[PDB]
């Protein structure tokens, strides 16, 4: 289908010759410089390749606005994710309407020239509220509040290149490279399968499904730019991706990986999805259960209705000019062994099965083991091998401030202890010294599987240089992860709390 | 047998109603106070609880020089090793006769007060010719050069409390509670054997022949105090030994740990063993093949003839009090499955089979397949799992001083290309800013089983902060591990070299 | 011992029968379970038998027949107890029972299942499977409709170079028959030997009868179609996948 917009915006294609010159530009030591954050790193790629069409830059008020409250750009065009260039005040001082600055990648690679249009100030509130529905947990809606920059640049931009990436060279593919896959194929029908989750058997029984019902190729077309807090990292997922791949009939599949940074914004998202899986040569594009949602708020209230984004498409499906193929909840059917979509079913004369995310990381927190019928061995392999059971994994314990016993020797006693148990875990009293350089490693340590003992806290000041991960409070006070008896509590009674609670935690097994 | 010098020098025992009295005295703001190192604190455990036995403190220049010389105390008593407080000027020139000094163990517990009898600047040239043959690399000799003090302190010692161990509490036993176990057993014929290395089959047959040859019960007494650098760990070690202890019939054989500090002294060790064997209550001791030895130095050259142990012990025979089983090397028998001592087979006749320590680690270095025969499997699998396959192993790459291009790209670029490969492995660009506190946490990460990118070299002066384990210098230099074609090579070119590297010496398997 | 008679499915009558038979034989005793003889239910869901009427009518002939009849009611299995046992000895609700009709037998031989260690001994399924190969292991046909208006040349190639790509040990062949019986005749023979045949043509009715039907797909606009095309002109590539997918569908294909 026409690219959205009618024109694919292929900037990289279309500045071509101004190459070298924008360089030069971009490297003169007059130039006004910004260092793109990761998600601008994201957003800037799916522009500057003709992802974001019609999109030619960062959008400026009037556009914002007219997205924020109308879903579309200010001269119509379906648009339901506003794409801006944050930063912060005292960089917006600096510019004005005219202005050409200079966009960086590391502070060192030169990606694009970007004319400015004007510089304003969003009202953050109203962006969270009509774009994301407001609940302050939604994670489009903390990143907005707590990392977005306060001021917005609209902008035109020119490209020098797209933004830098070592990994997957070949799996990167531009609209424009993707379309030529697909036409060296002769595949003029092509449903396009959207993910941030490693791909399951229900997964694939969809989107074959898909394929059958459109009559069309499949196209795994999986996120690498920005996800969900906490999800599954996307080296993992290639690898489960290109595992799972080969479970489809031979020569029915492709499979590339879109740059994208979604905002898990639901139904608006589903929309915006969509137009970029039209821009680059989908005619189709599935839209399961929860499409992009972020499941519930610590209330357990959901953000979106499980069917939401199905609705908001369906409403905008006569200009979206991609065909969707809505699914409802794929289940398992134990009974006869295979899985199907759940509208199509019940009537309770056929028992179901389903494996939630939360359920399943507890199994691979856990050593349990994973259902031949939920998920393929070889996945579940990758899996565990990136997510491994308590076990394996790392771990602190910090004595606490109310400790009064000698913290050397409580030290060296877990030591000792921990040393005894073997099981392939490395062990480290930490001394950290408050010092940012070293808070920052802990963390590093306990993701290598480490077990860190840490003779003393660390100024409240800091605590936000250090993951919460896996790290434990040895302390007297009510809020101590391992309560201590009394602050002179003798070491070897210390020392089976601590070995006690981890070997609870399946940190230790014997 | 009687204790070595006819009376146990339990000093614990002796100084009991002494201990509240010594202890105030120890922490006296005025005594002069140093802190035992590591070996002392070995060898201070041995004096205290009677192991040492005639011993009561650390041997003055009379005593030590006739034990240089003489291979016996000043008054003729047979002693083998120099058991000697060593410390450096500034502390001895703080010292005179008569004087009390204070012995802690982390300057934290009191170990013990030693009465100075003399203070003197040894010979360490004669102390290594006399006593340790002379080879400059032999690991006593060269403890006694770069780690050893250059000043001795002679003194009789009064017991506080044993060093401080919060491992294997139980294992420990001290020669009055060995003696003890003996005997609530019934036990008056006890083999005892040596070792600093895991038991694998051949060890468990020896050990069996000796208690059937000797009509005696098996006590397996290994070192935890301190061996030959390189060695396994004690904690491996330990739970090795608990695991082979249950191939010996039922009853037949008992676990004790040696907390020794050993010096590797082939023959005169052995003496010294057997000394120390008889002190805890065993009637007989094992030597074996090239006992206390330290193998082969950097010319191949044998520190020991591979029996001269043996032929020391037999001509102090009828002095040491205590019987020796000696052994010729026990090796394999393929055509029969089974072990027996080299010196009632070959003739060729039969066909043996024996793997060296040396192809030992090559194997669990390289996830080979140890024999069945060899060892057995629960054993090898706690070997595998301390000292894991390559594949599973850490290691760092540093960015030669040599390098031109953009060491922050090449880092990312060298990140992102081991994402991809997935493994468990946990990768860091580690900046160290030449602080040692984060030098030394290089090994840390290493043994962790990390893969680290260190973006630039450390100072020379800072070189010994770092174990050069799996370290890997990336540069155009000679002496360059993974030498590159010239510094201003192409990333992707730099980034082949390092991943086919690697992947040649096994970190990656694909 | 081999017994070359030819049944005739007769239920009570033929539980008599085969009783006398037995008795020629040199039995003095004969078995009669459940539905003995009886060829289950027609295709109404109606038994052509009940379910003890061979039991009945071997009963009332009784003094007769010379032979003494081990009558059996239904053995089911019990899974709590692990042990099979006659059903007129047990139930109460208070005990539960299991039952692995033949119909679902073949669904797990057919479906490549697994059959459970209580119900029968694993040399035995062995054999069955080996003789009765699962999907992936079975043959079939597709027959290019008449309706078809592309290429059948092209259309046959193509799903043959198709098949080709996916491997598995099946052999596959582009089958004229020319409306030949002597060429007819032989199709259920490939698809008994686990190969797949394309089908450029149908044949007359007057020999569709010479044709076992079993795997035998027609690929179709037609609603009689077991695969059914979009439109008789549907580009190759298009029906390629249609019958790709259905073969995958129906376990013919497993990747
Ligand atoms: N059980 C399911 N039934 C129907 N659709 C599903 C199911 N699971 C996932 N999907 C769909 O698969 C696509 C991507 O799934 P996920 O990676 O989990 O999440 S999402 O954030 O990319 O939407 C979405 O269209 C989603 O709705
Ligand atoms: N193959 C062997 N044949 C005879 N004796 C052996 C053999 N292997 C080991 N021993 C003996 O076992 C005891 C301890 O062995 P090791 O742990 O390797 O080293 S040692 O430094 O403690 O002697 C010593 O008496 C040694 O000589
Ligand atoms: N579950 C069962 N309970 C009692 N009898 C059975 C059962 N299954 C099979 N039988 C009996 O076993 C004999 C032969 O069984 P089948 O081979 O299945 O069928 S039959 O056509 O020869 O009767 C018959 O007497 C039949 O009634
Ligand atoms: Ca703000
Ligand atoms: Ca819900
Ligand atoms: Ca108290
Ligand atoms: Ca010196
Ligand atoms: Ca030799
Ligand atoms: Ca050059
Ligand atoms: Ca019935
Ligand atoms: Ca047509
Ligand atoms: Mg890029
Ligand atoms: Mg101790
Ligand atoms: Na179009
Ligand atoms: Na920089
Ligand atoms: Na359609
Ligand atoms: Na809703
Ligand atoms: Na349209
Ligand atoms: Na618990
Ligand atoms: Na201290
Ligand atoms: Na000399
Ligand atoms: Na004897
Ligand atoms: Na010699
Ligand atoms: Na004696
Ligand atoms: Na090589
Ligand atoms: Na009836
Ligand atoms: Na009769
Ligand atoms: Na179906």
């Amino acid at each position: 289908p026409a690219p959205h917009g009618g024109i694919l915006q292929d900037l990289i294609a279309r500045d071509a010759l101004k190459k070298n010159e924008l360089l030069s530009e971009a490297q003169s030591s007059d130039i006004l410089v910004w260092n793109l954050t990761p998600r601008q790193l994201c957003d800037i790629e799916l522009i500057l390749n003709g992802g974001f069409s019609p999109l030619t830059g960062f959008l400026n008020e009037n556009d914002y606005s007219s997205v924020v409250t109308d879903s579309r750009l200010a001269d119509g065009t379906l648009w339901t994710i506003p794409i801006t260039l944050d930063v912060d005040e005292a960089f917006a001082n600096q510019i004005k309407p005219d202005t050409r600055i200079a966009l960086f990648q590391d502070d060192e690679i030169p990606i694009a020239i970007l004319t400015v249009q004007d510089v304003y100030k969003p009202n953050k509130t109203i962006e969270a509220e009509r774009v994301f529905r407001g609940d302050p947990e939604h994670p489009a809606i903390s990143y907005l509040f707590n990392v977005a920059g306060d001021y917005y640049v609209g902008g035109s931009l020119e490209a020098i290149q797209l933004p830098q990436h070592y990994d997957y060279p070949g799996l990167r593919k531009t609209p424009a490279q993707l379309r030529l896959e697909f036409q060296s194929r002769q595949w003029d029908r092509v449903v396009a399968f959207q993910t941030r989750n490693p791909m399951h058997r229900a997964h694939r029984e969809l989107t074959v499904r898909a394929a059958r019902e459109a009559n069309a190729k499949v196209l795994i077309h999986p996120v690498v730019g920005l996800t969900k807090p906490g999800d599954i990292d996307h080296h993992t997922r290639v690898r489960v991706y290109q595992e799972i791949i080969k479970r489809y009939p031979n020569g029915i599949a492709f499979l590339s990986l879109l740059p994208l940074a979604m905002r898990m914004s639901g139904d608006r998202e589903a929309v915006w999805h969509a137009i970029i899986r039209k821009n680059y040569g989908a005619s189709h594009f599935i839209v399961g259960r929860d499409h992009a949602g972020p499941g519930k708020n610590s209330k357990g209230v959901d953000f979106y209705g499980p069917y939401d984004a199905q609705e908001l498409v369906e409403s905008y499906k006569h200009e979206l000019d991609i065909e969707v193929v809505p699914f409802r909840m794929v289940t398992y059917l134990p009974d006869e062994d295979r899985y199907a979509p759940i509208d199509q079913i019940d009537t309770t004369k056929t028992r179901t099965l389903n494996i939630s995310g939360t359920e399943l990381r507890r199994r691979l927190r856990v050593g349990g083991e994973i259902p031949e019928w939920f998920s393929y061995p070889e996945v579940v392999k990758i899996l565990r091998e990136s997510n491994p059971p308590r076990p394996k994994q790392g771990f602190s314990i910090v004595l606490g401030n109310s400790l009064t016993v000698s913290r050397e020797q409580l030290s060296i006693a877990l030591l000792s202890t921990f040393l005894q148990f073997g099981g392939g875990r490395y062990y480290k009293i930490f001394e950290h010294n408050n010092k940012t350089e070293l808070l920052s490693l802990i963390q590093d340590f306990i993701g290598s599987g480490s077990g860190l003992i840490i003779p003393d806290q660390w100024e409240d000041d800091k605590d936000s240089v250090v993951g919460k991960q896996n790290v434990y409070l040895l302390d007297t006070s009510s809020s101590a992860d391992i309560q201590l008896e009394s602050a002179d509590e003798p070491i070897s009674h210390i020392v089976q709390k601590v070995v006690l609670f981890l070997e609870d935690n399946g940190f230790f097994v014997f």
